[PDB]
Formats: C-alpha cells, structure tokens, sequence
C-alpha cells in the first residue's frame, strides 16, 4: 500500500509467453505456488493487470537463450493471479527473490521483487525490503506464498 517498486536486474527478457505455470511434475525443485489480489488505490480488485514473472531456476540460473522460468499473466474479474513454479535457488550476491513488472491498463509499469521469509541472506542483501516479503507456508513438499499487490491506480 503501495507496492514498492525495484530495479529490474540485468536477467529480464521482455516477451515472455503467456503461462501461469512455470514448472511440471518433472521441473527439479522445491514446489511453490504464490497467489494473491492486486488491489488499486480503495482497496478494490484490479482488472485486466498484467502481472510479468521472472526468476531463477532451484540452481539459481537464469535463462538466457530462452524463456524457463519467464511468464505473465493478466488478473481476472476478481483480481486475482496465481504463479506454479519451485522456489528460486541462490546466487551471488542476493537473497532468494522473484522478479515482477504489474501494469494496470493503460498505467506505467511498476517493475519490483518478492522476497522469501526467514531467509538469512535479508539481513546481508542490502536491496532486501520487508515491505516486498510474502507470507510463506508449508503444503506437503512444497511451499503455498501469499502476497498482494497495491498499485497507485485512483479508485
Ligand atoms: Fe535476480
């Protein structure tokens, strides 16, 4: 309220595909799905934003040649998105994130990062912000992440 905004890295790739989905049954990693609500200025869901994830595979690698681990997608009519994908791996320098541009119709991109709980790298990464941290619980093998975002679109 309002949701943060951070730099995009040297990683991003624009034109990623459509997909809600990162990952398969076969994907190597720790399963994580985040969900959540993007809500504008009065607290009320947001239509038709476009939500741009990017991350780091359980290895830490990003693709660069392709697009593993890119994928966007749009709320629908309650606001709502939902990203399947595995917990980001580590790699130098930075704390456990994944990356994400939100554009409401028709608004500026707002490009930031979600961050992991409990994660020892928030107390050495100096880009780590509290304020962009999802709730994180565990689902059998796996991890359920909850965040929502609030954009500065007038309600
Ligand atoms: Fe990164």
């Amino acid at each position: 309220d309002p949701t943060p905004d951070q730099m995009e890295g040297p990683y991003f790739k624009p034109d990623s595909p459509p997909r809600t989905s990162l990952v398969t049954s076969s994907t190597p990693g720790v399963p994580l799905t985040v969900s959540g609500y993007v809500f504008g200025r009065a607290c009320k869901p947001l239509t038709g934003v476009l939500l741009d994830f990017w991350q780091a595979d359980t290895g830490g690698a990003y693709d660069m040649t392709g697009f593993a681990f890119r994928g966007h997608q749009f709320t629908g009519a309650d606001g709502s998105f939902t990203l399947r994908t595995i917990v980001p791996g580590l790699y130098p320098g930075r704390t456990r994130h994944i990356h994400v541009k939100a554009q409401a119709p028709g608004r500026p991109v707002l490009t930031t990062q979600l961050y992991f709980p409990g994660e020892p790298r928030n107390t050495t990464d100096a880009l780590f912000d509290p304020a962009l941290l999802m709730n994180v619980r565990s689902a059998g093998p796996g991890r359920e992440g909850t965040f929502d975002f609030v954009l500065d679109v007038a309600q």
